[PDB]
């Protein structure tokens, strides 16, 4: 790289992930692959792991990656806690990068859900939450240092196989049950069973605010069920929310691009058109479970009422590719075609990739995908990018 920012670059995971210490070290950043995090700070390309709440709304993710950046009690806002019945305060976090109050910045590789969090971080950053700035005066409150507005340390924001128009998988019959069976499923890519009452956390769910946790002596089958009655699943204050078609429309509504920051979308399909209809059908070596339980119904799914066509039938076994090049429902942003200049404020569209959902991170194996060669190709632009 010929470098022109010293930035460290921050990795966010989607609806699944976890720390580096999670999972007795199975990395959701490599998986069966490796450890992309230590591939590229071996490359000289400073790299750290953000964990935040894997079913949690992007809001709350968004106040947790933060605390977890400068330091500090995760911060979700007196109104938002209050508006939706959950604790005000989350866990405390030493913070990664301080320096970020002192003019640091960070470029964010993002995955999955990630995605919307990273943009909904940098929207935080850049306009604060009236919202929250009107309760602490009306309530004589603290406030957050987050939702004042007038801040920002996001250099990039970098998304790959993110739902930012949803995913209409959302609407699938037994979405619920199937969805926690993606859950078991990661976990058993990770070599960790779902019938066994770990006495240590393994994959810590981060419900602090909901008061929600694994108990002694609880299965994640057992846990598992608990949360499909919870209201991290059955409230609008949820990653489930915001990855419907109808969710994701409306947090485009608020949060977009920021003119001082680069957004690069990777776009991911594993799929091929049939004869009969036109219906899209996973290709050979899709991850098991998303061949045989999402992606029948992803390249299938037609709902005129919620504009879902022909071009929503290509999918990489988790979300509909057309969804992953940028916000576009309900959003004011630009999407360009990448033409070898990155520009700021805008979506750098650079392209899409034959790699299925958990391939592109290493979850599923794919050995004609050069993981290492992609991500290392991909630090080399954010290095190359003009502060
Ligand atoms: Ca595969
Ligand atoms: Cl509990
Ligand atoms: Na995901
Ligand atoms: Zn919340």
């Amino acid at each position: 790289c010929l470098r022109a920012n010293d930035a460290p670059i921050v990795l966010l995971h989607g609806f699944t992930g976890w720390g580096r210490e999670e999972m007795f070290g199975f990395k959701y950043w490599g998986g069966v692959r490796g450890d992309i995090e230590q591939w590229l700070n071996d490359n000289g390309y400073r790299t750290y792991t953000l964990a935040v709440g894997p079913l949690s709304s992007n809001w709350d993710r968004a106040c947790e990656a933060y605390a977890q950046l400068v330091g500090g009690t995760v911060d979700y806002g007196a109104a938002h806690a209050a508006k939706h019945g959950h604790a005000r305060f989350g866990r405390t976090y030493p913070g990664l990068l301080p320096e970020l109050k002192r003019g640091g910045r960070i470029h964010i590789i993002a995955h999955s859900q990630g995605g919307q969090t990273a943009r909904m971080l940098v929207s935080l950053l850049e306009n604060g939450s009236q919202e929250e700035r009107e309760y602490a005066k009306a309530h004589n409150v603290s406030l957050s240092p987050l939702f004042e507005g007038g801040h920002h340390f996001v250099l990039s924001v970098t998304t790959i196989a993110t739902p930012h128009d949803g995913t209409t998988l959302v609407n699938m019959v037994d979405f619920t049950d199937r969805f926690f069976d993606l859950q078991k499923a990661v976990l058993e890519a990770a070599a960790v069973a779902s019938n066994v009452p770990y006495t240590s956390q393994v994959y810590d769910f981060k419900l602090d605010q909901w008061g929600l946790r694994r108990q002694p002596g609880e299965s994640f089958d057992h846990y598992f069920e608990r949360l499909k009655r919870s209201p991290v699943w059955t409230s609008t204050d949820t990653a489930r929310y915001d990855l419907s078609v109808s969710g994701a429309e409306k947090l485009n509504q608020w949060v977009q691009a920021s003119p001082n920051t680069y957004y690069l979308s990777f776009s991911t399909e594993r799929t091929y058109r049939g004869a009969l209809t036109g219906n899209h059908y996973p290709e050979l070596g899709m991850n098991a479970f998303s061949a045989v339980v999402c992606a029948p119904f992803l390249g299938s799914y037609r709902n005129p009422t919620l504009g879902i066509d022909d071009r929503w039938l290509e999918n990489d076994g988790i979300v509909n590719t057309v969804s992953m090049n940028g916000p576009k429902r309900g959003s004011s942003d630009r999407i360009v075609p990448y033409d070898g200049t990155l520009k700021k404020g805008v979506w750098n569209d650079m392209g899409t990739y034959n790699v299925d959902h958990l391939e592109i991170i290493g979850v599923d194996p794919n050995p004609s995908f050069d993981i290492r060669a992609f991500y290392l190709r991909l630090a080399e632009q954010l290095c190359s990018l003009q502060p």
